């Protein structure tokens, strides 16, 4: 199911280094998130570093959502995670797309400039309207 | 898009000492879950503790559940996740909404009574009937 | 609210030795997931190991995706959790479901043939189509 989405350029590295975001089939559920860095950064263990995309969107449908999650091989096979371990963007979020790394392995790993380090899912979302009740 | 949600207070600090869950904005896809708690609960790095919120919900419509999240910044600044790392609460769940909080990092945290240390969103969701294949 | 989704066995045990993956209840939003393992798996802390279940699945829907979670149990309890923290399948995944296991606490944790070690719920997704523009 398809939904127009804006999406702003940060950095001018975007599109002439690495390329935006797309999805890889039309079967996908997510889109992988690359690293916009002037130079590699070398992520011991344990450590967190905040790495930017060069890129916001701007959702605006409060009925939608998106989900930043860690990419299956870099975290199962390289320890390579989010710091947030999930990071929900509101749909009135309109800053840049940053992602916290973190290292929850036991070895080094360098994050390489455009490098996909992360994946972002969009999901339906409800707000609740609280109904109290002094039992159920 | 909202949906009511029957919510029942467990312990009378709730709203007297901090306030009931509220969406920041109209745009927002979670809510914040604060601790309801006697004294303050000093983490050291690498344990868990069980933080009550004072709060049940009673989802009740089967498409529907909640998830539970990390609050972005305190676990990208300060390694204060999840134990479950992600908390999925279902329709029919009445219990009390418990938060397992995780110092995933290096530095000490103490949580506050009444601080907010969650995020919770509510997803559709869809319950699979198996269809049985030997090939697809 | 029911989806058809057909699935294959890949390992005979699956049903014989251990069940298929069923709804607790018809208000639960998760599948709990079984590891089809010969001989139990002894975790480590802070040790990674990729658990079969024996099962594929094809989601197909595009509109339709499935998150892999930890259980809240092993998470809160026993520091037993997910290697990439939450596990997307795509609806065109057809391979395996494969659950990275890693123990992110501080004791070893044998890991049963057959225990249930994760679970999945099924939502929808959206894919964005971007919009771009210089200024929101």
């Amino acid at each position: 199911m398809m939904k127009k989405i804006d999406v702003k350029i940060l950095d001018p590295r975007v599109g002439k280094e690495f390329p935006l975001p797309t999805y890889a089939t039309s079967g996908s559920a997510g889109l992988d998130l690359r690293a916009c860095l002037n130079d590699a950064v070398e992520l011991a263990p344990g450590d967190t570093t905040l790495v930017p995309t060069g890129l916001a969107i701007h959702i605006a449908d409060p009925s939608l959502a998106a989900m930043m999650l860690p990419r299956s091989g870099l975290g199962h096979k390289h320890g390579i995670v989010l710091g947030n371990l999930v990071g929900l963007i509101d749909s009135d979020y309109q800053g840049q797309l940053m992602i916290s790394v973190w290292n929850r392995g036991q070895d080094s790993f360098t994050i390489q400039p455009g490098e996909r380090i992360a994946q972002m899912i969009f999901v339906p979302v409800v707000q609740a309207e609280f109904n109290l009740v002094e039992d159920f």
